[PDB]
């Protein structure tokens, strides 16, 4: 069975001994060296549509928590930028940190943000996750930056619903929750070919990554902190530091959609 997970014992240095591809050709996270990515003026403009985004769940997993949509239909799609078709919203979630200063997997001129919210999108050519995880282009996931600042009020729903999820295994009901409220102003990004960061690390990412950071208040990432890898009446283990670091760039370019 999967043991995995981010401990000394388990974390990200032991993954490629169960998922030889994490040593692979397009791992995530990278380092984003601003000054190396180059604008890319054949990028058409990127399309966040979640107007008809319908939630319905919250689940800690043990790794993370997800908030879960329902992808049965096209009610929450990405398109445009560079990808090609359309890519539909599954599933949100994040990674932090211990403290404020660490957190983020992916890194701005080798600067970690206090975490990183991911709205992983399947690509609809292929029908379902499944299928599209079998896919070197199968998957999009929009990565925002978060630091410590300001509260984003978008952002206190999920907030507010964790202490109800404090354990690995636990869901609760997660409906009309508007992932609209956790955007930058911007969409400016930055694009690169890569994988999932997490076992088992498939190499079907189109990653974008906005350049512009949400703020979101200490108390508002405390809670976070207060979660719980283990499960229900097991020694606590709290949820801090669930992030890999940055990997091999290899035979990759990083484009800017920005001049
Ligand atoms: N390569 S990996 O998936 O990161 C991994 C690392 C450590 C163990 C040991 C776990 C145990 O005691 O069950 C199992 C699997
Ligand atoms: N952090 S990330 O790259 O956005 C990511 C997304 C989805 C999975 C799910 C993988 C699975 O279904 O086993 C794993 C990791
Ligand atoms: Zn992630």
């Amino acid at each position: 069975s999967h043991h995995w997970g981010y401990g000394k014992h388990n974390g990200p240095e032991h993954w490629h001994k169960d998922f030889p591809i994490a040593k692979g050709e397009r791992q995530s996270p990278v380092d984003i060296d601003t000054h190396t990515a180059k604008y890319d003026p054949s990028l058409k403009p990127l399309s966040v549509s979640y107007d008809q985004a319908t939630s319905l769940r919250i689940l800690n997993n043990g790794h993370a928590f997800n908030v879960e949509f329902d992808d049965s239909q096209d009610k929450a799609v990405l398109k445009g930028g560079p990808l090609d078709g359309t890519y539909r919203l599954i599933q949100f979630h994040f990674h932090w940190g211990s403290l404020d200063g660490q957190g983020s997997e992916h890194t701005v001129d080798k600067k970690k943000y206090a975490a990183e919210l991911h709205l992983v999108h399947w690509n609809t050519k292929y029908g379902d996750f499944g299928k599209a995880v079998q896919q070197p282009d199968g998957l999009a996931v929009l990565g925002i930056f978060l630091k410590v600042g300001s509260a984003k009020p978008g952002l206190q729903k999920v907030v507010d619903v964790l202490d109800s999820i404090k354990t690995k295994g636990k869901s609760a009901d997660f409906t009309n929750f508007d992932p609209r409220g956790l955007l930058p102003e911007s969409l400016d990004y930055w694009t690169y070919p890569g994988s999932l960061t997490t076992p088992p690390l498939l190499e079907c990412v189109t990653w974008i990554v906005l350049k512009e950071p949400i703020s979101v208040s200490s108390e508002q990432v405390l809670k976070f902190r207060k979660l719980n890898f283990n499960g229900e009446g097991e020694p606590e283990e709290l949820m801090v530091d669930n992030w890999r670091p940055a990997q091999p760039l290899k035979n990759r370019q990083i484009k800017a959609s920005f001049k």
